[PDB]
């Protein structure tokens, strides 16, 4: 994960997100971590 992030682009280095959408994702309703 390193490569000194945060130069010009303000956040977020390069992020696929932008149109893509499948299954609107499996978070959307409690995110229950292994407590």
């Amino acid at each position: 994960e390193k490569l000194k992030q945060d130069i010009l682009n303000l956040r977020t280095d390069i992020s696929t997100s932008s149109s893509s959408i499948s299954s609107s994702e499996e978070n959307d309703f409690w995110q229950p971590k292994p407590t």
